């Protein structure tokens, strides 16, 4: 049995971030990896999605040329051009990550790895054994799928990681799921030229979102040309002559369930959840407590039920973003090998940005949350809506919204939600001033930034 | 002698946000102004020039389309469309600022003031007289303009002013002067498809910006096709045939100076400074002191050296910005009509963006003003060069340059300084963050927004 300081499960965004600061610290560290390190972020996620948001983003642009003074550009998208470079720049992607691990002196151990029932922990990869005083779980999640016993002809259908692999534009698309991820398909695959509609449970997406968010997003989604079907749901799936007929059930409260076909579908994509990745690590032989969807259970330190096990990242469902595992995983190195005990990542004004269109940016806690945690009577929002100058000279327009929820006397800044034009690059600096526990004071005295959408936010009265 | 509780001289950025607030505050105001309300931010500043830098961005984007997938769009742009529908936006925005105005009950008086021989303060328009026992003067200023004793024929040469009168694109053209506006009105030129020049006294352009940004600006005006200049002024313009022809003496240290003709020159642009607007305002009448420049000079509570008389915005010659006009006149309605005798603008810490390509954020102290504040040992810089994620699949290049300043053991960021793709959006919030106080730890303890540009200031190392 090879012996490590540190023996890290996975080399996705928490696991390399975690292996890499422990070898700063002169820990003797080894990554194991079954696929592509960079994980999900660099492969099917983060990155990838970048690069198709922009070239969406490129072709709304398109529509404003003849505003702006130009000659009319026509359209015709080729999707294989901007597949073919995405795919390179990820290959050149996993290529600086693999260096970055040699030049760190970090062990890649190729292959899937297993615990066994060995006593002290320990970890089989191809016949091989291996351990160490400190093993990470940082094995990530995958697409969730729907039952072929509960919806026929799922099985048809793709997911996010099938929609990296598609070489051509489908001409007409239903994307099922309320969530971040189908929101963002639904906008790319929209913008790209794709006749596309999105199936909801309710009738607004991002739920769990500021209500100003949800209902902002949901209506700019229409302004668009995504045909939202609301309080609907797949009945069934299948395969015809020419693409795939989706049965679906409109059900709207008050009202009597409608079925309805949707043919000639060229692709279906299931959007509605993440499952984690932990079914094949024989976590049993250990006793590792997950719950009931297969999460590994952590305290504040990411600490499983068992000394010298940890986890990270995804697989413990929770802030599922890559700069949190990534956070989490650096938090996690110093404290054992810095013995810096105090160390660990706060989950609290978390900050996050949905690659909609326009981009939704929000940190911090939505106008309920705080009504539930201060009470109605302490819980003030400032909130304003305009449309950026940009749509100034346009005929297609877009709005930005944003909104400020303050709690107590001092008005601390609690939350912070908004959509818009440039909104993408505009959080990161507010999210430091939440942080540090600004109040609407503290915004109230930076001198704004003019002409630009970002001054709003310093001057709400 | 009609009397009210508060005279502004003034319609401009300022002017109006001090009246606004007074009135708010219970004050009977009066604001004069001899031409259109929202001064210079609204007429030939902030408004008409972000349009311009919008269709300028266009421009750059339509170079890309063909890398994004699209077929290429051909380029004829035509200057009158985008005029017209610029000029009807300004119509628009003094519309509602006379609208702003009313609904307050401000009175507007219409004409040029200049104070009279009175006693106590009082000012003339159109013969009849007003008096209050607060006088604001936000009269702003002007672009300045080389003397024809100096320099033979620089009448024939337009100002930032003459640029938003232009009915055509220019084919050549050569801008005079090395400040913000001068790199504006070169890059909006430039990508628009005029053959641009750009002459400036040194080697670079906005020499009082950190050295990093002078630098990196100067480059990317090169990269993106400007002709700059160096070591070079104008000796003499002349109106030929067709065009002017302007005659310069460049003179590089350590070289013998050579003269220079650039000949079928279309369009000669000055951009070398502004100039106080106080000559005709008779502040001799009342012995308000000026400094040479003709500059209103105040204390830090915005008071001039007679009582009850007052100035703030262009006319004083400090930070000459939209936003520290507004701020500084509210805090003076404050003071006087609320009674804090504490309220006043704090002048450091005051954040910039230059509408270059890329853009410019500014906040803070740049690396030799710290040095010389806090000593060569208790300053230490953090920085990062990259090329944004958006030109991973493009021919067209720039770069995304970012340094942070920190003064003392702490590491308290006492200046952010940035050039890129979204930095204009991306400056606010961190300019919140500075103004509080942060330190670099308050920085790397917020957890990043990736994929996005703005992530890279809260990972340095
Ligand atoms: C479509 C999509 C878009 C997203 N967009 C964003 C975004 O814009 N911003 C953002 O912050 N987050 C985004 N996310 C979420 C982000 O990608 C994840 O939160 C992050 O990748 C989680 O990192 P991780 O280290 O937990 O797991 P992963 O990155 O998934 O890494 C797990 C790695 O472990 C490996 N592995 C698993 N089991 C084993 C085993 N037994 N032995 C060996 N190797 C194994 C896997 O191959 C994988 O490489 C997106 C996710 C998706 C799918
Ligand atoms: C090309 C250009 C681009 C700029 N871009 C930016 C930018 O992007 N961001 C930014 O923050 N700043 C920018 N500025 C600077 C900004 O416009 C000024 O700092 C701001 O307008 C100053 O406001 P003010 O109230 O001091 O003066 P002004 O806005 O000039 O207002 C003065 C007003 O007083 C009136 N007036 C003068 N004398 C009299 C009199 N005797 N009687 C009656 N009325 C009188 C004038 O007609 C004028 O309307 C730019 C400036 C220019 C020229
Ligand atoms: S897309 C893969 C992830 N990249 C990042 O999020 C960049 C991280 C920042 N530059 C940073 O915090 O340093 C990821 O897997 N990152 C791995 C890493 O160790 O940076
Ligand atoms: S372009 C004219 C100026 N407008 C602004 O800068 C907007 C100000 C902000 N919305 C704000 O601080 O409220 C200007 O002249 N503003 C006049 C005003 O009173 O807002």
């Amino acid at each position: 049995v090879a012996s490590y300081d540190y023996l890290v499960i996975g080399g996705g965004s928490g696991g390399l971030a975690s292996a890499r600061r422990a070898a700063e610290l002169g820990a003797r560290a080894a990554v194991v990896e079954s696929h592509k390190l960079g994980g999900t972020c660099v492969n099917v996620g983060c990155v990838p999605k970048k690069v198709m948001w922009n070239t969406a983003v490129h072709s709304e642009f398109m529509h404003d040329h003849a505003d702006y003074g130009f000659p009319s550009c026509e359209g015709k998208f080729n999707w294989r051009v901007i597949k073919e470079k995405r795919d390179a720049y990820v290959s050149r992607l996993n290529a600086i990550y693999q260096n970055n691990l040699t030049k760190s002196h970090i062990e890649i151990i190729r292959g899937h790895a297993a615990f066994t029932s060995d006593p002290k922990p320990t970890i089989e990869v191809s016949g091989k054994k291996y351990t160490a005083p400190h093993i990470l779980i940082a094995t990530g999640g995958m697409p969730s799928t729907p039952h072929e016993s509960q919806i026929p002809g799922a099985s048809l259908g793709i997911t996010s990681d099938g929609f990296f692999q598609l070489e051509e534009l489908p001409g007409r698309s239903v994307i099922v799921g309320a969530g971040y991820i189908a929101v963002e398909m639904a906008g790319i695959l929209s913008a790209l030229g794709s006749k596309t509609s999105l199936m909801i449970r309710h009738d607004k997406v991002l739920r769990s979102f500021d209500s100003m968010i949800s209902t902002n997003c949901t209506e700019e989604l229409e302004n668009a040309g995504v045909e939202v079907l609301k309080f609907s749901q797949v009945k069934e799936v299948k395969k015809t002559l020419s693409g795939l007929e989706v049965s679906m059930v409109t059900a709207v409260p008050g009202r009597l369930p409608v079925m309805t076909m949707i043919p000639d579908v060229d692709c279906l994509l299931w959007a509605i959840g993440r499952v984690p990745n932990t079914k094949d690590l024989s976590l049993n032989k250990l006793g590792i407590q997950t719950d009931d969807k297969g999460h590994i259970i952590v305290d504040e330190f990411q600490n499983t039920n068992v000394k010298g096990i940890y986890a990270v990242g995804d697989v413990c469902g929770k802030a599922l973003l890559t700069p949190v595992a990534i956070a989490a995983g650096r938090k996690l190195a110093h404290r054992l090998f810095e013995y810096k005990e105090d160390s660990k990542l706060d989950y609290n004004n978390i900050p996050t940005v949905v690659f909609s269109h326009p981009p939704i940016g929000t940190v911090g806690l939505t106008e309920d949350e705080a009504i539930h945690k201060y009470g109605i009577e302490n819980v003030k929002t400032y909130s304003t809506s305009f449309t950026p100058m940009y749509h100034a000279v346009t005929k297609r327009k877009t709005k930005c919204v944003m909104k400020m929820v303050c709690a107590n006397k001092e008005e601390k800044v609690v939350g912070i939600h908004m959509q818009g034009l440039g909104c993408d690059e505009m959080l990161q600096g507010f999210a430091v001033a939440v942080k540090m526990g600004a109040t609407k004071a503290d915004f109230d005295n930076t001198v704004a930034i003019h002409p630009t959408s970002s001054e709003e936010l310093v001057t709400l009265r």
